[PDB]
């Protein structure tokens, strides 16, 4: 088989999730750490959620890259009807950037019935959301970010 991530059960287990959206956050988070970015508000980033992942509602997630040294990356989440929608925002000079939203429905990626289960059962179609996560959001975010700061394109 296909080894599973030593992180995601680590970091799922760090995040005490208490819904779908909760897992989904985590697996994004995931995504994110498997493409280099480093996360603040944690000293363990395979082991622990940063601090205030989880906030009034809404999550929030703040990165650096270490190829896109002299900014930082946002990642701000906020449960729309039945969606989550992943904003990606970059910072370089004191400048704000919006450079991506994007939808995500979490019934298509967590078995929300099998939630008081193993990581195994809880998520589906993981190939299916980190292929989607990763070329909608995370690769045109690097390329923008590449881009602002005048550097050759990463792929």
């Amino acid at each position: 088989g296909p080894s599973s991530p030593h992180s995601l059960e680590t970091l799922y287990q760090s995040a005490d999730c208490s819904d779908a959206n909760d897992a989904l956050i985590v697996l994004i988070h995931l995504l994110m750490l498997e493409s280099g970015y480093i996360p603040q508000g944690t000293e363990a980033k395979a082991l622990s959620m940063p601090e205030k992942w989880k906030l009034s509602g809404v999550y929030k997630l703040q990165y650096m890259h270490p190829l896109c040294e002299g900014s930082s990356a946002t990642l701000t989440c906020v449960p729309l009807g039945n969606l989550i929608v992943v904003n990606a925002t970059l910072k370089i000079n004191n400048e704000i950037r919006s450079v991506k939203r994007l939808q995500l429905l979490p019934e298509s990626f967590i078995c929300k019935e099998k939630l008081g289960e193993n990581v195994a059962n809880i998520y589906k179609d993981l190939q299916k959301l980190s292929r989607l996560f990763k070329d909608q959001l995370v690769y045109p975010l690097l390329a923008f970010t590449r881009q602002a700061l005048n550097l050759p394109d990463v792929f």
